[PDB]
């Protein structure tokens, strides 16, 4: 079906015509984007706290205000949806979600409280998007720059009552109905172990190196654990590039840093008035990035490649994280790097959808956040910075929402787009639990 | 083509699958609602700063987390569209637009510098949609909530260097090559009347009251002028309500106040700390709102009955403006109040486009705003307030991008939706510019 291939401003800025982005009428091109028939494969991207300021900072930052993402606006088929969370005493809207109940309200259809993995406002378990997939034969993967303990991956393969229950130490004193040494499923570790997701990679190894309180591997680490279930342990970009196959005799879990993956590129925090007493600055690649670490688009790629040797058809959930880690710590040039990073995964999950003809290719966020794009003689409260963009302007940026220094999420609703079968379900307002029965219907699970 | 008649979270907000908007696959309600079939008439709906965050605040507060806009969330198909305007000295983009740019980019289709009216950076005119739509035959109609001479309004019927340049005077210190006086066009007051649209009503009766320094109604007021001209002036419901025709012969004028007409529901201004310290708001209706005043949807109504009398189809452009000043001035009461009006408004302006099949309608904003809707506990360092939802859970507002007490705009990208023919055109990312495009070519003009 047709990809937007070029909206970037077709001439001159200044003159007459030369902003538009469309160069003729899109009901043909539209109507040729519309399919209803079965999905084979879904490639959902979720960037952390990418709402569509964070999308206009950075096309603004890094293509320029006319500019076009070849990726994250290329898809065809817009709209916007809603991510309010559930107070856990009242069962009434608790308007501004975290992580946790947003990822469980994609994953599971179910909303629930803010902290809350796959589990409802009365701590019972939803099966997830992926342990479905799994059910039906579909391979499975689930990608993030993130710790894989973390809120976005964790939600695919866990269930537990507080997002801090990353692994036995931990859920034994947060969640201690879950604790495994007190007859439940574990942590979220454990949890991901045993749900075996053909293709996992991300960051998070540090908890690995944590023992299992209970269970047949008792005393093992969870890294000794995986290795004893049959898992291809990879740490590097090499080794990841030698996986032939991946599959649930042999699954492939990629470790590739302690904590969170490194930022792509590195910048000054924002500061009180940092626009009008700082001068511009001008985002810098972050030397630690690494020729050993794989990218998020690496990552993607050779997911999409061991995944598509499933016959069947496969799942992906692939995320951007660290928009959302920078946008909480006021870093302009570490937030707009994550989106750029983010946008090179959705080309290369395009290129594949495609070709291939029945990939529903879903691009979304899990809740707005905190950074607003304002004049640049702004005198505001909060932090601010300003930046030097593609077009040789300055845009200031700025963070007013908390004091206490992490730039919160926002309630607002924001952008989900897609492109391939299926994808007219993302048209007009949606809710977040609207996409977990489009990719449940979409896919034929039952 | 079908309207969206129910998006409401379908049941139990607690409950597996109750929070869901849709009912099934949308695949063959989007195909029937894609249209290239030209349209007869075009209503355009500006919410002066209702950006994402603004209409899920309005909702979250007047319809509940889970609720609908039956007018403002009804359109089906749906996008982003960017906003920025230029810098006079370089030519290069200033991400943050003014009113009066954002304005000028839908109506004549390029890009100019914030302040500017119907003028681009060389400060060369540009023809209006509406200029272009009264030369083709059709019949006009601009309303607005704010005074006429404002921005969006004015717009479309004025060409002068500076937003300023209202009525006489200001023109001739701040316009002086506009200034009549100097052989210029004249003032925003003065270049409405020549530009005679069919139906024109608003606010902004004080600047009416000014003499023309020269041409051939020198020494009367621009009141007298009208008269003289031949425009039937009303100042109230009754007299609104009267008007049985309005043409070229006999324009139509209505001048409800003397400044910005009244705001619908009044509320304290959020404070430093407001969520922290003080009690949660509930609005309450504005006493001085008047049954003598009519309301948008009543402007709205009069104003398509008016123009639909032409048989070669009208061009209407309704403006719900005090959204934008009630959110520079962080009151959130006003704000709200005002996205309720304008969504009033979008459901005659649909009502009338169901039945009569080619009426292309569009709702959007000209640029997005500073409100923030953030977690209950938020510490901010700007303004905050509580709000009572009608879901009785609070809801807590930020406004925190200025220090100078008006919360200003952001360069946020927003959303535009549209129903009828042509409106396939405002799917995916597009560029303010090209809805002026858009309008042309659905209409059919040249
Ligand atoms: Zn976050
Ligand atoms: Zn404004």
């Amino acid at each position: 079906m047709p990809v937007l291939e070029n909206r970037a401003a077709q001439g001159d800025i200044t003159a007459p015509g030369g902003a538009r982005r469309l160069t003729g009428d899109q009901t043909a091109a539209l109507r040729d984007s519309l399919s209803d028939k079965p999905a084979k494969n879904i490639i959902l991207l979720i960037g952390d706290g990418m709402g569509d300021s964070e999308i206009t900072a950075a096309r603004n930052y890094a293509e320029g205000a006319g500019g076009f993402f070849k990726g994250i606006d290329a898809l065809p088929l817009t709209g916007q949806y809603t991510h309010y969370a559930l107070n856990k005493k009242t069962g009434k809207p608790d308007y501004v979600t975290d992580s946790a109940a947003s990822a469980t309200a994609w994953s599971t259809g179910v909303k629930t409280y803010n902290g809350a993995l796959g589990v409802d406002i009365h701590e019972k378990d939803h099966p997830t998007i992926l342990e479905m997939a799994k059910a039906a034969g579909l391979a499975t993967g689930n990608v993030s720059t993130a710790e894989l303990q973390d809120a976005t991956p964790a939600a695919l393969v866990a269930h537990v009552t507080s997002r801090k229950c990353y692994g036995p130490s931990a859920t034994s004193e947060k969640c201690p109905g879950n604790a495994l040494e007190k007859g439940g499923k574990g942590s979220i570790t454990e949890q991901l172990l045993n749900a075996r997701a053909d293709v996992t990679l991300g960051g998070g190894a540090k908890t690995f190196a944590e023992t299992a309180t209970a269970g047949e591997w008792q005393g093992k680490t969870l890294r000794e654990q995986a290795e004893a279930r049959g898992y291809q342990l990879v740490s590097d970009a090499a080794s990841l590039n030698s996986v032939t196959e991946a599959n649930q005799q042999k699954p492939l879990l990629g470790l590739f840093a302690d904590g969170n993956m490194p930022v792509r590129w590195l910048g000054p925090k924002a500061t009180y008035h940092g626009n009008i007493d700082k001068p511009a600055v001008t985002c810098t690649p972050n030397p630690q990035r690494n020729d050993s670490v794989p990218t998020l688009a690496q990552m993607t790629d050779k997911a999409i490649e061991l995944l598509s040797k499933n016959e069947k058809g496969f799942f992906l959930q692939v995320e951007g994280a660290s928009i959302d880690k920078q946008d909480h710590a006021a870093n302009p040039c570490g937030q707009i790097g994550e989106t750029v990073d983010l946008d090179e995964a959705v080309q290369r999950a395009l290129e594949f959808a495609k070709k291939e003809g029945n990939t529903l290719v879903i691009v979304t966020a899990n809740h707005a956040h905190a950074s607003q794009i304002v004049a640049p003689d702004t005198k505001a409260p909060g932090l601010t910075q300003a930046l030097n963009t593609k077009d040789g302007a300055v845009m200031v940026m700025s963070y007013g929402n908390s004091e206490e220094d992490s730039q919160e999420h926002t309630g607002s609703q924001l952008r989900i787009a897609a492109y391939g079968p299926h994808a007219a379900n993302v048209v007009g307002l949606t809710d977040q639990t609207d996409l977990f029965y489009t990719m449940k219907a979409a896919l034929g699970l039952k």
